[PDB]
């Protein structure tokens, strides 16, 4: 069994030594060994995996959605001796005796226009055509998911690294044995091999995470030389009224109740942010 | 960054290994891992870590080339193309490439030309090299891990070596690091995830007798006598074939160069080659 702990957030992710920003239409994604086997070693039901299967999710969604190609890998159900090696050694069996639990979990289920690869290895690339498919497809950037994030998903980011692909580690779209584990994995990508962002920083859109981060939506809107204060009409500051019809729609996904209505009959960002954060 | 020594890991400090491949020497290479002007001098001059860690190295070196164990070195190139060097210069900026004058590894560990250098590309010394080939033809599948970083270069060959079914034994007191902490953790990840972590003695030849009870084990399967001698007593009287002096001397010798056959033999007892051995 392994036991569930709190994913990183923002000020969990070390300073990265890289800039590199997301591209895209250079970038590709990885949802690394997401087989039931080895989801299953939290328990069903688990809260933290929950999470962790909604970003990468919502990840693939905005991908499959832009053209991002989605890549799987899938450690095979039947492994000879010669093939598995050393592997036998360090973790005996593995998922090989429990061949019925090699399916991707089911709210991850690959369709057609996705690549499942077959993984050998801790690295996604030793072994499979992970490299020249993205080369190929001229993708040098890698998004990394799954689990588990200090062994697989890590090796993969520095092999990447080394073979001239951008890794962007996710640091809460990963799970790991243990947290300090987890967070390890985070400070060595972030120091040795490439960027370490959180989910909402790759989508184009996400829900504000934060009062200031629904500022930072709302300020842009506004024709004025001042800014308003938290309780000030944003119609008085130059909303134009019709973007509360895209602002609701967009917030809906979270709230079905959220209409045009619920935002215009008081228009202002403490109104809004306590709409948004009800649980 | 720049680096300032710290406390070397003893036995102690070693964590559990998952595995427990006996070190076979006519099946082992020796990498000794970028050990380099440019990054050995990050620690100044007359470091007695840095010091401590080429004389294991050296020792160890000594006993392969003696033992028909080949020694490899990697070795960063001074000449990189922003292609060649590709991410690295996002990651390090210029590196050792601004620094023509300290591309040679250090001193004490120079090579011969029977000793193989590799120029080091990635941090991994498999990638873009022509070790894995090398060390199959030569029958070889287990490599020992020695040089810096720990956890940059040795821990990703490590892995790699791993990965491509070539057994790593990482040598703890023969490695250098940017902390402590990332030199234990290096460790840890080794014990658990890819191979062996060894001190430098287990893989040297038993030294001469710590102890005189150590001693007295070495001697007592050579005697006849159904009974145990006392330290005292003339070992020959109790079946000691005297040849056997001749292979105890020259062991012996190694470390103290007097010792020979009449040294011994002159006064066969346990007691008084204690005495010799401890002085
Ligand atoms: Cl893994
Ligand atoms: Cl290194
Ligand atoms: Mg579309
Ligand atoms: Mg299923
Ligand atoms: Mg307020
Ligand atoms: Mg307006
Ligand atoms: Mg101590
Ligand atoms: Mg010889
Ligand atoms: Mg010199
Ligand atoms: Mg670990």
């Amino acid at each position: 069994k392994l036991q569930a702990y709190a994913l990183p957030e923002s000020h969990d992710i070390p300073q990265n030594k890289v800039d590199w920003a997301f591209e895209p239409q250079r970038a590709a994604l990885l949802i690394h060994d997401m087989q039931d086997y080895f989801v299953s070693f939290w328990g069903e039901n688990c809260p933290m995996m929950e999470q962790v299967i909604a970003n990468i999710a919502a990840l693939r969604d905005y991908c499959k959605q832009h053209n991002i190609p989605v890549y799987y890998t899938a450690q095979p159900k039947e492994q000879s001796d010669e093939d598995r090696a050393l592997l036998n050694d360090m973790w005996g069996p593995g998922l090989t005796r429990s061949p019925e639990q090699q399916k991707v979990v089911d709210r991850l289920t690959p369709d057609a226009d996705d690549t499942v690869l077959v993984k050998w290895r801790y690295s996604a690339f030793h072994r499979s055509p992970l490299e020249q498919m993205l080369k190929e497809s001229g993708r040098n950037q890698l998004i990394i998911t799954g689990v588990y994030a200090h062994i697989g998903c890590m090796t993969t980011a520095t092999d990447a690294f080394m073979r001239d692909i951008k890794p962007f580690m996710v640091a809460d779209a990963l799970a790991d044995f243990s947290r300090d584990e987890h967070l390890m994995s985070l400070k060595y990508v972030a120091g040795r091999s490439g960027r370490v962002v959180m989910t909402e920083e790759l989508l184009p859109a996400p829900i504000p995470a934060s009062k200031a981060a629904l500022r930072e939506v709302i300020l842009p809107l506004l024709d004025e030389s001042d800014e308003p204060f938290d309780d000030d009409n944003l119609i008085d500051y130059g909303l134009d009224s019709v973007r509360m019809m895209a602002l609701a729609a967009r917030w809906r996904k979270v709230h079905g109740d959220i209409d045009f209505v619920m935002l215009a009959k008081n228009p202002t960002i403490d109104a809004w942010w306590k709409l948004l954060s009800r649980e």
